[PDB]
RNA sequence: AUAGCGUAUAUUAAAGUUGUUGCAGUUAAAAAGCUCGUAGUUGAACUUCUGUUCAGGUUCAUUUCGAUUCGUCGUGUGAAACU
């Protein structure tokens, strides 16, 4: 649906499929209903995780506007099932961030809060793609040369949804950032006074 | 030392013997008996990171090329960084 957009002009084939694909699943599961009533749409992006096994396997992100997130945090999990069963491809919901200049400031009455940076914006989609499950620690490294790798840690009982993406999510940010992004999984880090 | 050479006095260096650079401070001179406290002096971390490509030189490297000589240029790569 245009509904389910904001900008409301016209759709891209995935972007369109992505549409009626929402209205679907609202239509359909009874659950879904008051969260996908909320959540509206900002733009959705294409990519293809290319791999040297000649083989082709596409993932969408999209973009939910900043006015839903909240929402579409608060069912991210069986959202994303439903349009991966329904769309067969990879799934990955992002909040729409406008970042600011950091010397192109131009109203004198304006100061830039921190909250729209380019290090705080581009470091949200992180959080954003591994979604259902947030780090538990991230690091960079200094290659001699002068790469910069983030290894990130993330939580071992989630090894399920995560492990999977994992190709896509590094494909999209290197795309979107920058950043090479690699993971590693550690068992969590319970710190607590076992009792017996 | 030598048509020059002594002497007296102030002054420079030796003086890291007045010290920003660059001193010392248990016992050699030197931490105050001890706390509060405005001047003064001193102050944590975040805000385009980064990538791709083009170009101008720069350098440096060279299982290497063309020129010249009593030591330079041009060409190619890689690389870095600049721009
Ligand atoms: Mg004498």
């Amino acid at each position: 649906a245009l509904a389910k957009f904001h900008k409301k002009q016209s759709l891209t084939k995935i972007e369109e499929q992505v549409g009626s694909a929402l209205v679907e699943l609202q239509n359909t599961h009874p659950d879904l209903k008051t969260s996908l009533e909320s959540i509206i749409l900002t733009q959705v992006k294409e990519f293809q995780i290319n791999k040297t096994n000649k083989k082709a396997k596409s993932a969408v992100l999209i973009y939910v506007h900043f006015q839903s997130y909240r929402v579409l945090l608060s069912a991210a999990r069986k959202l994303i099932i439903e349009l991966e069963k329904k769309l067969k491809q990879i799934v990955f919901f992002t909040a729409q961030r406008k970042i600011e200049s950091k010397w192109v400031k131009e109203h004198k009455s304006q100061q830039r809060p921190r909250s729209r940076c380019l290090t705080y914006v581009y470091d949200a989609l992180l959080d954003d793609l591994l979604l259902p499950s947030t780090l538990i620690g991230k690091r960079i490294r200094a290659r001699l040369d002068g790469t910069s790798f983030y290894r990130i840690q993330l939580d071992q009982n989630d090894r399920d949804f995560l492990e999977e993406k994992l190709d896509a999510i590094t494909h999209i940010y290197k795309t979107v950032t920058t950043r090479e992004v690699t993971f590693e999984f550690k068992e969590d880090k319970t710190f607590h006074t076992f009792k017996k």
